[PDB]
């Protein structure tokens, strides 16, 4: 994809992370797979939680609200790309991998990351 | 949704306006269905065409691009919202329209507007 | 695919291009893949529009039908081919090649046709 | 769905019957659900058989090739309807009634047609 | 696959031929494709048929309900593997290599086995 | 659902939790909505990972593999029903949630149940 489309990405990724609600980590995901975005996610409570502040167990990572939403989507995840503002915990690298991800971008850093290499997913700093 | 949210998502269509490379107008298009983004647009010529300046007859408008993401998507076009830089034409109307797209939110303004509530399309400026 | 269904397809855009309303000119469209239809289309009104009569600015050619029906299905445009009874606008040309629309079938004719070519979509006259 | 459009399926249905290589009979079928043709077929040997006659206890009734592309499509079948140019054998109501088929129309007449009602998909002459 | 999970989809198969009601011969099977089962079977009379015990033309196959699941199904029968109880009869071998079932897992025993051979489908006793 | 059939989906999640590697715990999970199974899952490495034996961060739970399974499949996760040989932790517990899973069956022993229950999703012990 030609640079600019990139760094659209990243930013769209960015308009999300600031979405959420965390004080510690604001954070923001995008899946992109043939051109097109196909799902977008930021850190957080479940729908439906009662405390909207998170750190709290029970908020999901970005890169888990993408993963969810791209379940409940009818397109697969395999083949896609990951635009992320952070590099992703070891526990969202496990699922990325195993989802066939096929690279990650994030723009802010380390565990995940050479596991997700080891894995074969392909990764790059923008 | 959250205020916010729609926010985001009309500054997501504003990230992909600035791809284009029309000199005239820059425009961008998101579609957004059960909290996900599912495809977006912006206006220019179509890929493997020789000149990339747009004006040209064969030029896409954001939104005849979006759709047409939407074509080879999985994921059915029926019930979604689309967020757009600009009010759409009457040509791009007449397609919503019949795509069961249920609103359109825009930022920038005028038949496409009407047509589309005539339509039974819902239409919101923000 | 042999040419007796080739033929088979054709007509059956054709029957299609009989209810259209319009008295300038009745088009059909049909969308194949993978031995099967998948979409199918007419020139006219949008579904709800009052005026049953078309010319119109906002009446949709066949080939906007079925691609807006494609949006709405849950299988991809992407790789198909169109029989159509008619060559194609321009307007519709621009998107049936961004649509990745493998070759178009026609009865009756000229620039979208060169510009189908251009764009490596693949035409024929039967 | 207006009247000369349940026309235009019955005589597409014909029109892949025609396709069909069996002296015996020639069957049709044609799925149709949310205004768009999913699926077609007839009555005869499977893909890449040797004979091309059929009766042969290996050639598949038009509603069974109907039924196998629906298996390999995106789209569901349930809640469509099937456009056949006959009644359809105990063998295809069965599957017809399992599949969620809403309503057979045929056109050429008997068990297959009083077990479908049984079983609460709608019957049509016509 | 390793052969301890070839084996794991046998005996589900087999764990759903039990839930069948017919007493001459129970059947089951499992459709899977990706590393993943798509869809059940067993054999039977369609839901909602007034007698349960089946022999009765009107009782589907184990493989026929199978198919039928992935009918209904968004994901492609095309290149998945059959893991049934018994060798599959001539009317299921039929529509199974018309389905583009890439290969026949059996545990118990034969038309039907030469014909998906001819065809193109794999088979194996297990 | 029938009682019977109940308990072939856990007995077949039962099946699955056999095949994984982890001496501490063996899990499996089964996805069903509409009378089909649509994924399963077990507790273990990501494939291609070096070490078998899991306790290592970078095993995932079942709920995790099916989930994952989900996002690769063209069918959606909402509305669902989960059964797992196990109650499930809190960070599997987040995303069934989240994906909308209806509810959740399982046969062995506790903050995940809770927290599932607090979200809207039911919880069965069988
Ligand atoms: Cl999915
Ligand atoms: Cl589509
Ligand atoms: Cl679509
Ligand atoms: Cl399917
Ligand atoms: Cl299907
Ligand atoms: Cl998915
Ligand atoms: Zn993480
Ligand atoms: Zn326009
Ligand atoms: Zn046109
Ligand atoms: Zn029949
Ligand atoms: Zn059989
Ligand atoms: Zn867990």
């Amino acid at each position: 994809m030609k640079p600019e489309i990139k760094e659209a990405y990243m930013k769209t990724a960015e308009l999300f992370s600031q979405v959420s609600n965390c004080k510690r980590m604001k954070v923001g995901a995008i899946v992109v797979k043939n051109g097109s975005i196909l799902a977008h996610g930021w850190n957080g409570t479940p729908s439906g939680f009662h405390t909207n502040c998170c750190t709290n167990p029970f908020v999901l990572h970005a890169e888990q609200n993408a993963l969810v939403k791209m379940a409940k989507s009818s397109e697969s995840i395999d083949g896609s790309e990951l635009f992320c503002t952070h590099s992703p915990c070891p526990d969202c690298s496990k699922m990325i991998a195993q989802a066939g991800v096929k690279k990650v971008y994030y723009r802010n850093e380390t565990d995940g990351i050479d596991v997700l290499q080891q894995l074969g997913v392909e990764v790059e700093k923008m």
